[PDB]
């Protein structure tokens, strides 16, 4: 149950509660709440995708992913690269946010799923 344990964590660390997760779902815009933000760094750090120097590298999936999923990390990688904000919970978000206006479709399962 490796995504929902570390969901568990991620929630538990940054305080952000069920009613921001669902307005993001019921809304399709990411309430601007600095424990969401945080909640998403923290998921990308848990994974290793966001360094210390809060850079993104969510390239470090293809080496680790199934060929099938190569295209889809390629174009987020390529197309959103890091979008650097003033803290790690900020390029979190506007990178996550790019990430959203790039595959919608992949983006709004994984909301799901990281979700509580």
């Amino acid at each position: 149950s490796g995504a929902k344990k570390l969901t568990n964590l991620c929630i538990k660390e940054t305080g952000v509660t069920e009613d921001l997760f669902i307005e993001a779902q019921e809304t399709g815009k990411m309430p601007n709440n600095q424990r969401l933000k945080c909640f998403i760094h923290c998921v990308l750090d848990k994974i290793g995708l966001i360094d210390a120097d809060n850079i993104v590298h969510l390239d470090n999936l293809l080496e680790i992913l199934p060929p099938e999923f190569v295209p889809i990390v390629e174009e987020l990688h390529t197309t959103c690269g890091t979008q650097s904000g003033a803290d790690g919970c900020e390029t979190a978000f506007l990178t996550t946010e790019c990430y959203i206006k790039t595959n919608p479709v992949i983006l709004k399962l994984l909301f799901t799923t990281f979700s509580e």
